[PDB]
């Protein structure tokens, strides 16, 4: 059987788990993949969606339809409906909840 | 996210840099406002 130059693969009928020198680690599956790199990165991963961190401290999920995705500076959002580190839930729409209170009991 | 949090604690309270999501589905906002409470004061 041929052997990889440079690799710790440890591998079954269609299970491979993959470590390289250089800190990334991998397990892959025919629908499936668990991948941590060096920098940083996780990126789970499935045929159905797929969720993914970034270095710079993002978090996010592949709903492919939907984004739960929080921003380095700590701003929530779901498909651009944004929640401000503060706490003010500016809707897609643009209207602020706090704004529109202001305008009722006038 | 280091400058957010995408927090659900264990009584099923979602939260988001403090704005609040009950079980029930009261989006309590960060500055105390409730939806519904807001609601009920227009159509008066």
């Amino acid at each position: 059987k041929a052997i990889h130059p440079d690799n710790v693969v440890l591998e079954n009928d269609k299970a491979i788990i993959t470590l390289k020198p250089d800190g990334d680690t991998s397990l892959q599956n025919p629908k499936v993949t668990v991948e941590a790199l060096a920098d940083g990165n996780v990126k789970i991963s499935n045929g159905t969606g797929e969720f993914t961190m970034s270095p710079s401290g993002e978090i996010k999920g592949g709903n492919r339809g939907g984004s739960f995705t929080l921003q380095p500076s700590g701003q929530l959002m779901c498909n651009g409906a944004r929640i401000t580190t503060s706490g003010r839930i500016i809707t897609a729409n643009g209207v602020d909840m706090d704004d529109f209170y202001q305008k009722y009991m006038s």
